[PDB]
RNA sequence: GCUCGCGAUGCGGAGGGCUCUGAUAGCUACG
């Protein structure tokens, strides 16, 4: 028990109540101790949970560890020890996006903070923990139902917490490029450089941390919690809420006016969309053809952390993969969970994916099931507005500087084709999960690419 | 003395309430604090003397959605009649294993050889659940509480939720309707707070009076077991009850051999078991015959107090299972079917039990009364 | 006979807070 040894350590102690929230299910606790002049903190949704925290948070500081469950371990990053501590590191990007995400919901009042699962893009620009910022914040737990896609690129497809935050981070990108392309003087201020290898690379020691409060749905998430000591295949996600379930390598494919018969459009669990971010990085297809690949060093897990399973559905999984293009690599990032872990909360799941940006005023709140935000708009991060931006940054760009022939870009899907390094990665996915005896990634049909700015 | 249904009703209440009480330190025990008794007798000739306790229990809670296991070790659902059943199945292999000790003990065995095949009861033996009270779902959500005799009966049979398929659902009162939007549950999504859905118990006592109450790794064995009567403690409704058991799905057609619409008979003992006061205990305790005492798990976890795994769970029947298995002819098998050596394939040997089983699922939808709802099938693969 | 909507009175597994009793294991002070 961690407050009996805390208390016999240093009995003249006193723990402090902060404040309270929710009701019915939903109600967390902050509780803090100070113990030897330093301070500490813990949360949990009873009162004595949050003191039990805060009291293991004051022993591994002050003296040592408490005997841990190895599973709640993190493997370390690929090639560097560089951003503090793996346990320190995690525990400040959560701080920090639950903080931005409180300061959205005006301090977690608002009525789209009654989320399921937080996600969030964090940056570090050196080892002080005053280089830390906030890039993008995102809730979400379900995704466009079959019959509200668009055909104009004007519907989000996958509303799911941390895909959404992957959404919005591209938007800061594509921002720190805008600021790139300007006075000239504000190349300095931007987070990139140009590519000796031709294009744009970013500047030295920029690193982007991704945080989801739980373990993705698919591969990361398949095990029994309360009993460690297995298969890593694709799964789609679902119709019928949240949840996901294991394809089909070997029977037939979909269409795209089949949401209108019996066989529908499926989309990719996270877990194996972040194994493709993975390899491909983050950037996506139309912005490759301005910066080198782009990946995470680090992810963070608020809740149902596992070392084996997580590392199996992050990168193990695909190890069988060769003949890498030039500048990619299977990224092997941190893997950590927290010390003050979420609890579950039985339930149904919001329809909303809220989202946020670091620039941007307020939150957006998209309806997850039609794909459009709360007023019928489409959002700020459908495919339509991000080729939209994509486009304002190719009238800019000098054209000796592409990374490829994209001078003359009409529809979306040729744009996205016109990255053949990019794509090359993504084919060498693809065979290496095939390979792998794992499946074969569900591809949505092409014919909502079929748009134009026109 | 050949009995009237009330005579062998009030004796199987007896028999359970004394067998509980004796494992229980004369209701004693820390360990007899109960809401809900349910056990299973046997019978092998109409004379109050010749007719014993196969199994008791107690328990009205279910495992929480985190806590489920890949490997078996864990309990779902601690109903406790359908922990009287899984106590029912040990006490099923114990009897094989007895007929296989040799041929001088095959004589004390309830089983023989059968003609189709593998092995089948001998004559005039046969069982009888009963229940302190009514089974959640259909035969009690319609009237939780006792028949007032001045009110008759239920007045109005035709409501569409009569005969539903309804589902327990984790922190959450009463059994919810399934309406053939039956969309199964996933393993991520139960993990990630999606509420953990079970069949509620009148529609598992109809489903064992379809496919009888061994199971499919059992069926690979034995021609299918069925019980002759349930008797209710409190709550008896004669309608919603035998609506329940098999009314509804009188609609039932196509049934592999042997296989059938077992309409058992339903009986109320003569004075009811009362309202047991107090908060509604989170363990249920178990005990087959032939056990040195109770066993006592914990409902949320599906597992015993110290985090060990029950006698009841996927994984012990499963060893079980094998263990009969290594020792019964090829010959004498019921279905050669060759599976591989993991539970979810295993069970998927037995053909005509999944038969019958797909024959109830589509009585079920098709009488309009929705569609079951599987486990995440994540759960059923394990070996050993 | 039902169905759907809206009321109303009731019936049937989670979470949180407090109060009291008992036992356990440590911890002080005291004579
Ligand atoms: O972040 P997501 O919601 O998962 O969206 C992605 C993203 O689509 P957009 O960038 O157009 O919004 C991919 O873009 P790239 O990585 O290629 O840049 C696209 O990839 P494809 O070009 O392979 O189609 C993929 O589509 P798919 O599901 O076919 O892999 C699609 O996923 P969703 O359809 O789930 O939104
Ligand atoms: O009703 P229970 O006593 O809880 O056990 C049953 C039993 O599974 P086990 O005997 O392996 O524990 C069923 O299997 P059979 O005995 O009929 O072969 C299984 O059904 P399936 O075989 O159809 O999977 C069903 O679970 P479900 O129908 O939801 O998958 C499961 O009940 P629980 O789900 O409550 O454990
Ligand atoms: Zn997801
Ligand atoms: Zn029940």
């Amino acid at each position: 028990n961690p407050v009996m040894i805390l208390n016999e350590l240093r009995p003249g102690l006193k723990y402090d109540f902060l404040s309270e929230s929710g009701e019915s299910h939903a109600k967390s606790f902050v509780m803090s101790v100070v113990v030897d002049g330093q301070f500490f903190e813990g949360s949990g949704r009873n009162k004595k949970l949050a003191k039990a925290r805060a009291a293991q948070s004051a022993l591994a500081a002050i003296f040592n560890l408490h005997l841990d469950q190895t599973p709640s371990r993190q493997p370390i990053p690929s090639e560097g020890l560089q951003l503090h501590l793996p346990q320190v590191l995690a525990d400040a990007v959560s701080r920090l996006v639950l903080g931005k995400f409180g300061d959205l919901t005006d301090n977690f009042s608002s009525p789209h903070a009654r989320r399921k699962v937080l996600a969030g893009v964090v940056m570090t620009t050196g080892t002080d923990v005053k280089d830390a910022k906030v890039i993008s914040v995102s809730t979400g737990t379900k995704c466009i139902n079959g019959e509200y896609m668009s055909d104009r690129g004007l519907a989000l497809n996958d509303c799911h917490a941390e895909i959404i935050s992957r959404r919005s981070l591209l938007r800061f990108l594509y921002t720190q490029l805008e600021l790139y392309l300007n006075n000239k003087d504000d190349q300095k201020r931007s987070i990139f450089q140009k590519s000796e290898r031709g294009g744009f690379r970013l500047k030295e020691n920029v690193q982007f941390h991704l945080y989801i409060s739980t373990s993705p749905c698919g591969d990361a998430r398949i095990f029994s919690p309360h009993e460690p000591i297995a298969r890593g295949q694709l799964r789609t996600k679902i119709e019928s809420g949240q949840g996901t379930i294991p394809v089909r390598s070997n029977a037939s494919i979909q269409t795209w006016d089949g949401v209108l018969q019996g066989e529908r459009l499926l989309t990719m669990s996270c877990s194996d969309k972040i194994a493709r971010w993975n390899v491909v990085g983050i950037q996506g297809s139309l912005l490759s053809i301005f910066v080198e690949p782009i990946y995470f060093s680090s992810i963070i897990l608020g809740s149902l952390y596992h070392g084996d399973h997580l590392s199996r559905a992050m990168y193990q999984r695909i190890s069988n993969i060769e003949d890498l293009p030039p500048l990619y690599t299977l990224n092997k990032p941190l893997l950590s969970g927290i010390s003050n872990a979420e609890a579950r909360q039985p339930g149904k799941a919001p329809n909303f994916s809220v989202n946020w940006t670091v620039g941007d005023s307020a939150i957006e709140v998209i309806n997850a099931t039609t794909g459009k935000d709360e007023l019928g708009r489409a959002s700020r991060l459908c495919k339509h507005a991000l080729y939209c931006r994509w486009m304002r940054v190719h009238g800019k760009v000098p054209s000796h500087l592409l990374r490829s022939k994209i001078t003359k870009p009409n529809v979306y899907h040729e744009s996205k084709l016109a990255a053949k390094e990019y794509q090359a990665a993504k084919a060498r996915l693809f065979t290496a999960f095939i390979k792998a005896g794992l499946g074969a990634w569900v591809e949505k049909p092409t014919e909502q690419d079929q748009f134009s700015l026109t």
